This record gives structure tokens, C-alpha cells and sequence, in this order.
RNA sequence: AAAA
């Protein structure tokens, strides 16, 4: 069971293309937040996505309009919103308003949840990033684990327990959650590429 | 002097409003990120913005191209762009791909540079949101169970002064000041007037609702 | 790539 939180332009496809992609199914909850006042092209857009989700045994829809005035009273609305959403919440930044995609993604980031956020080329390519990429970003690293970075960095992958000089390996499983490097060779990601690039 | 960094799609009428908004000098760093291949409408919006920069002494954009195959690998290109900007970072995430601004956004928040972003609405209205890096630390911040009590109180009278601060919360004015000042730089709460009462602002509130 |  997920969460679906996004916004809606005047095209429904993205939004379906995005239930399939990633199965959703009943159970789940889909919330839609649209500026108010509801233009006639987001609403036909809504209506439009009804009439193919009740075919295709979608969750239906909530919707939410917010006013998009102020940074904070809007990401105000945004956050009551994201505490009724059971995690993972995915969400899809390619269709509708930008002011209202920002408010989602600082709403998500800032909340803490678990969520995966996926941002297409026009509507073919994908890219996408969750909530552990972010706090792989965030993280302040100590010297203990910043030296080790350094090192897998110009070692590039227990030949590196006689470098760092210490026993003989849970502190690996401990950066391995992060994401930032795997595993027989030890071997760093691009996630820690950008670790350390942000702490050099 | 500051730096713009931005993206292109096929319109540059939204960044010469943002130069003209921000009062936009010739020794500012104007930096644009498009994709590769430049594809024709982009190279057309480009030469249509350098016409109207030289016209109105602004800065001459430094162009970059980048190629989107990855997240983490595009990041890591807009990261090394990022980190070569002064602060602080004016951004404008109404133009151009979506991909690119994004990563934009995400490479500014976690660069810890100083910035500040607008989105405006794409039909043209006067509608616009913006925030700083402030803003985003602000909510992200651990906030101690003692610090809490000092938010929530502020939330309950709506403004208190110094002295009654210290009282309801049994602590020195002077600590208490120190701490002030350090929530202040985080701009979740104000003291204006001349009575100078603490109060928080619509920023402090949504850091309190974060915490519940 | 201005609710794509």
C-alpha cells in the first residue's frame, strides 16, 4: 500500500501513465492538489481521469485547491495534507504548475517521510530520487567516515582495513543503507561521488 | 554583486523580468545550464535574451551544456557549475526543462550556499512564491525539546517580552537573548515595536506543525 | 522546455 500526492494541469495522462508504471492499486490513496481557483482545463482534466480510473480499478481521487499566494500559508496547506498520507508517497513532478510541484517536493523533503519522486523529459527518459538520496545529501559525515570516503575515493575500491588501521566492517552495512556505496571489492556509488563532492 | 543561475527552454521573457525585478548589474555571474544538444528554439531564446542584455547593462550569461542520462550523474554536473557561483544564488525554476530545474533546486539545497529561489505562474499571472536557504534549514533543523518549549509558548501568547519570556520559561534574560538571537538567524520569529515583543511569523508556525 |  502507497500514496500517490500530486498536482493536475489540463492533461490526465501523465498521471496515468504514473498509476501504471508503479501498479497502483485500490487500496491505495491518490490525493490531487490544484490551484484555486479551478481553471476549466484542470477540471476536465479531472474529469477525464474519473470516468479511465473507474474503468481500470484505480483508487479514486481526493482533491485539494489551495490558494498559491504566500511561500509559507501555502506550504502550510501542503503539510496537513502530507500527514494524512501513509508512506511511501510517490509523487511525479512533470504535469502541473511549478509553484505547486516545489510546494510538494520542499513538502515532502521537509516532512521526512519515505518517499520516491520521479521527473520525466517532456512526458521517455525518467530520473528519480527518494528520501534516502536526499538524507545521503544532507548527512553530515564525520572524520572517521569522511577519511573512509576519501580513501574508497582514491583507492576506488580488509585491503582497507590496513590503510585506516582498525579491526575486521559494521560501519559498511551502516553506509550501505545510505545508499552511497556497495560490495569482493568495496565499491562507492555515484550517490557518494556527490558525498563527497559536497564535503571536500 | 550576485549570480543568477538558470535554465533555458524557448522563452527568456520570465528571466529578463527576474533581472529586472532584482535590479540585475553587469558584474553579476549569469549562468544558464541548457541540455545537449542545444536544440534550435533554445539557441533563438538565447540570442534573443544577449540583444536585450547588452541593451539594459546587464550580465552576459556564461552558457553551459549538460547531458541528462542519470540523476546522480547530472547532479554532479550541476554541482560543479553551482559551486563555482558567488553567493548568493538568485534562481528562477519557471523556465526550462523541469528535469534540469530540479536538480537545480536539489544541487542548491545541499550545496548549503546562500540563495534564493522564485517560481512564478506560467499563465502570465502576478502569482509568485519565493524562499531562501533560511527558509529550507529552518525546517530541517533538529529542534531540541527545550527549544520547543520556547516556540510553543511563543505560539500560546502571541508575543512576549524579553522579561515575562524569562520568567514563564525560569531562566536569565541574558541566556535567553542568546537564544533568541539564535532562532532570529534562522528567521522563524521577529521583534518588532517598541516593545519589542518576540513573536513568531508564518514561517515559526509551520516549523511547530512540523514537530507535532 | 510557459499548468507539457
Amino acid at each position: 500500500m502507497k500514496s500517490y500526492f500530486v498536482t493536475m494541469g489540463f492533461n490526465e495522462t501523465f498521471l496515468l501513465r504514473l498509476l501504471n508504471e508503479t501498479s497502483a492499486q485500490k487500496e491505495d490513496s491518490l490525493v490531487i492538489v490544484v490551484p484555486s481557483p479551478i481553471v476549466s482545463g484542470t477540471r476536465a482534466a479531472i474529469e477525464s481521469l474519473r470516468a479511465q480510473i473507474s474503468r481500470l480499478n484505480y483508487p479514486p481521487p481526493r482533491i485539494y485547491e489551495i490558494e498559491i499566494t504566500d511561500f509559507n500559508l501555502a506550504l502550510s496547506k501542503i503539510l496537513d495534507i502530507i500527514l494524512t498520507l501513509p508512506e511511501p508517497i510517490i509523487s511525479d513532478l512533470t504535469m502541473g504548475m511549478r509553484m505547486i510541484n516545489t510546494l510538494i517536493l520542499l513538502g515532502i523533503i521537509v516532512s521526512r517521510k519515505r518517499f520516491t519522486v520521479y521527473v520525466r523529459d517532456e512526458g521517455s527518459r525518467v530520473i528519480s530520487f527518494n528520501d534516502n538520496t536526499i538524507r545521503a545529501l544532507m548527512r553530515d559525515y564525520s572524520r572517521e567516515e569522511m577519511k573512509l570516503l576519501n580513501v574508497l575515493y582514491e583507492t576506488k575500491g580488509t585491503e582497507l582495513a590496513k590503510m585506516l588501521d582498525k579491526s575486521e566492517i559494521n560501519k559498511i552495512a551502516e553506509l550501505k543503507k545510505f545508499g552511497i556505496l556497495t560490495q569482493r571489492k568495496v565499491e562507492l556509488n555515484e550517490l557518494g561521488l556527490n558525498v563527497i563532492k559536497l564535503n571536500k
